[PDB]
């Protein structure tokens, strides 16, 4: 069913995460982690305190998909557990460091193609593909958004409720 995700969706935030591969998207499904730039990760830090949920929606770039969303279970940390990210081309290690936990709630797909009639009122009201990474997406377009997904039976979300 769609009940418990409506309920996780409930009064969330929502950004848009651009990755330049796919290599770090699917280094973060497996490890439960995400790291941005500073800049994103002040706001994600802020928006962690200030929500009962922070969702982040991944685009892996010129793939013309999303490959899922994750919610924040922590804030940035540094030092701990290293990781291989894949840095394009004027990219260092430093500049990502700070490091998110996450718990995944859905791994599937969803083309560009199926969310055309969705607007971002915090860009213009352009389709909510477009967007740099960390672009806010306002609450009601971030929820229709995650409700076109493909439900990801691999996933329970009685854990991720009792995070919140
Ligand atoms: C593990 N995290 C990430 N991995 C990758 Cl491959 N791309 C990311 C990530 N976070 C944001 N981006 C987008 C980006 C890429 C290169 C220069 C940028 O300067 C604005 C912005």
């Amino acid at each position: 069913g769609t009940s418990k995700l409506k309920y996780v969706l409930q009064d969330a935030r929502f950004f848009l995460i651009k990755s330049n591969n796919h290599e770090n998207v699917s280094l973060a499904k497996a490890k439960g982690v995400w790291s941005t730039l500073p800049v994103n990760e002040k706001k994600l830090n802020l928006a962690f305190r200030s929500a009962r949920s922070v969702i982040l929606i991944f685009s892996v770039r010129e793939s013309g998909k999303f490959q899922g969303f994750a919610r924040l279970s922590s804030e940035s940390h540094h030092g701990g557990s290293p990781i291989h990210w894949v840095l394009p081309a004027g990219m260092s290690a430093k500049m990502l460091g700070g490091v998110f936990k996450i718990d995944w709630i859905c791994r599937r797909e969803l083309p560009f193609t199926k969310s055309a009639h969705l607007t971002n009122p915090w860009n213009e009201h352009k389709p909510v593909k477009i967007g740099r990474d960390g672009q806010e997406i306002e609450l009601e377009c971030g929820t229709q958004l995650c409700l076109l997904f493909p439900p990801d039976e691999s996933i329970d979300l009685y854990q991720v409720i009792h995070k919140m």
